[PDB]
């Protein structure tokens, strides 16, 4: 029962991941969602800068996983995803994560191929009157401030509550010692009130608020702005009937309005292009709803049911008076909608529960998606002058069933869990795999007439060992992915992008493993791996990360403990040079790296905790594979890839009344 840092999190259920996001966690995690993801084996990161990475689970990108907030949609609004979904979740304001590995439930959205990543807030729950309330303040080098506040009332029939938080840094330095352009502001804040007339029942109101700005080394824009709102509503009952046992149906709208800019975090870089103040204002708008009933009567269980998504992108940016020099803001000009997505699907997961030592899972979903091309012009022609679009105010659809069967198996004699299961996904296109790339396939109009959807065969296969002193896990993926969306790029002449539909092959897997030494002493291990080949151009996939592994040592008697781990990474020699995707490229081999680092906890007394910790203890000097390269208008020679950070000091007061 002494306190921890969150090293790593090792396999709870197969394939699935169950952490708290509001523990302590070594890597100190940015105000970001993606960063609370790094201490699973399987998950890494694009840096941008400070925060607003975009997450990578088996080396798959993007929307291939289902990133989900409360069981909604919160996408952004930038067209090169300086604000992935991530870039809006602060997971401190979370109770829950679950991560479902591969393409293994039907239940929480469309063509997942990669992965299913839920941030839930569990219903508050009283009896009588009371109030809860935790807030945890957080300081570390490199003007680091986070505060963050959770904080309930209610009792048998009721419940209001407000989580909200802030949080902030400076550019940091790297292991050179070089300042890094990389800082950020957050914040966030979220009411809750909640109705709950029998036992059986809730409905659950849900609005909030959250801005944000952040520094980007690797562009040539900064985000100065990346505004949310978020209206919701939740409704739930339990046993309507012996065989009914619950009625989820919920809607949610999350509202994203991004601001992106040269020159109010930066000056304008005039060597080369834009040497103009530029800003660019885009966003999205998502509203979308989900039903579902289960029934559990036998050695048996179903959930089934709909639910449906439409959101809408608009953008509009600033023009500069390249002689008179009169700047014009973008917000003086009107909004000029761009692209509308439709979603419907109805899906249904089924469970046998055949023996004690035997499960089946097989889950079926039927989906019919849908886009419009509403840009009238584009800025294409040369030197991007106006084009017209030949897909203006056209729209295809198509529908893409997924499913699924797992088969899990628990040995006889030892505390021991095999399974295998196949899954079959089709993802309809990203708006910036349709919209994005100046290019779509070799010979078309554009991208939005052609790419194809994405189809992904996958088998997973694992296994887990609960021992009294020792506790393993291994989960295995080997698969192919059809259609699979793929940017090519090329050198107003800035690069240009060319999405095309390939035919690749993947393999890789996770496993990890702790060890009970004494009642004082644990050591934790992970290894994580990813293998991805072009199948259509005999060539490796982008973007891979490399081999990876980490090694944890800890030490903890009653109130306090510490712990050290090694993180050590090899290089990626399977690169794929000038090919990546809509955020990035390979350009170069990575140099494996290794980094320390050291952690310790101290609890004080019932509602009060202390952890503090040191990163990169050593100041290693290090940049990740997948990292974009940096702008050259903040001293970037060549595709120098963003560094990591260097030695970092960081502490945290946890209050629980
Ligand atoms: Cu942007």
């Amino acid at each position: 029962l002494a306190p921890s840092v969150v090293t790593g999190v090792a396999q709870s259920s197969p394939l699935t991941i169950v952490t708290n996001p509001k523990e302590p966690r070594q890597p100190v995690p940015a105000s970001d969602g993606a960063d609370y993801l790094k201490t699973i084996p399987g998950f890494a990161v694009i840096r941008n800068g400070g925060s607003n990475g975009d997450p990578v689970l088996r080396g798959m990108f993007g929307s291939r996983l289902n990133i989900l907030t409360n069981g909604g949609m919160m996408l952004g609004a930038c067209p090169n995803r300086m604000d992935a979904p991530t870039s809006y979740i602060s997971p401190e304001t979370y109770d829950k994560l679950t991560v479902i590995k591969g393409p293994q439930t039907v239940l929480w959205g469309p063509g997942a191929s990669a992965g299913t990543i839920l941030f839930e807030r569990e219903p508050e729950r009283f009896g009588e009157l009371g109030s809860r309330v935790n807030a945890s303040l957080l300081a570390g080098s490199n003007g680091r401030f986070d505060k963050v506040l959770d904080a309930a009332a209610g009792n048998r029939l009721g419940y209001l509550r407000f989580t909200g938080n802030h949080a902030q840094s400076d550019d940091y330095e790297d292991g050179a010692g070089n300042t890094v352009p990389s800082r950020w502001k957050k914040w966030n804040g979220d009411v809750a009130v909640g109705w709950t007339p029998d036992e059986d029942t809730l409905i659950e109101l849900t609005a909030g608020k959250g801005d944000g700005e952040a520094r980007y080394a690797g562009r040539g824009m900064d985000g100065s702005q990346f505004k949310r709102e978020s209206l919701g509503l939740r409704f739930v009952k339990s046993n309507v009937s012996d065989v009914l046992e619950k009625v989820e149906a919920q809607v949610y709208y999350n509202y994203a309005d991004a601001i992106m800019d040269n020159f109010r975090l930066r000056t304008p870089d005039p060597s080369s292009m834009m040497p103009m103040p530029m800003a660019s204002q885009v966003d999205r708008r998502t509203l979308g709803g989900r039903l579902a009933a289960t029934w559990r009567w036998d050695d048996f269980k179903l959930v089934t049911g709909v639910d449906a998504m439409r959101n809408e992108h608009r953008a509009r940016g600033s023009k500069y008076d390249m002689m008179t020099d009169y700047y014009t803001d973008a917000d003086q000009f009107p909004w000029s909608k761009d692209a509308v997505f439709h979603n419907y699907g109805a899906f249904g997961e089924l469970t046998w529960f055949a023996a004690e030592r035997d499960r089946l899972i097989g889950g079926l979903r039927l989906d019919r998606a849908s886009v419009k091309d509403y840009r009238q012009t584009l800025k294409s022609g040369h030197m991007g002058h106006a084009m017209a679009n030949p897909t203006a105010n056209d729209t295809r659809a198509d529908t893409l069933p997924s499913g699924f069967v797992r088969y899990e198996h628990d040995l006889a004699d030892s505390p021991t869990t095999l399974y295998a299961g196949l899954g079959h996904a089709e993802r309809f296109p990203d708006y910036w795999e349709l919209f994005s790339p100046k290019r779509g396939p070799n010979g078309s109009v554009n991208a939005f007439d052609k790419i194809k959807p994405e189809k992904t065969t996958q088998l997973d296969f694992g296994l887990q060992y609960n021992g009294d002193k020792l506790q393993a896990w291994a989960s295995g993926y080997v698969g192919v992915v059809q259609d699979f969306i793929l940017f090519s790029y090329r050198e107003m002449m800035g690069s240009s992008t060319q999405a095309t539909n390939v035919d690749a092959r993947i393999m890789g897997g996770e496993l990890g493993a702790s060890y009970q030494l004494t009642g004082n002493w644990k050591t934790d291990a992970s290894l994580a791996y990813a293998w991805g080949k072009n199948s259509s151009d005999d060539r490796a996939l982008p973007q891979i990360p490399p081999l990876e592994a980490r090694f944890g040592l800890t030490y903890e008697e009653g109130d306090w403990s510490a712990g050290s781990l090694w993180r050590v990474v090899a290089p990626q020699n399977r690169i794929a040079r000038d090919q990546g995707n809509v955020v990035g490229k390979d350009f170069d081999k990575s140099a494996g790296f290794g980094v320390f680092s050291l952690n310790g906890a101290y609890r004080v007394t019932r509602n009060v905790k202390l952890s503090a910790g040191v990163d990169n203890l050593f100041d290693k000097d290090y940049t990740e594979h997948l990292n974009k390269a940096g702008d050259a208008g903040f001293g970037f020679s060549a595709n120098e890839t963003v560094p990591e950070p260097g030695r970092t000091f960081w502490t945290k007061v946890d209050f629980s009344f």
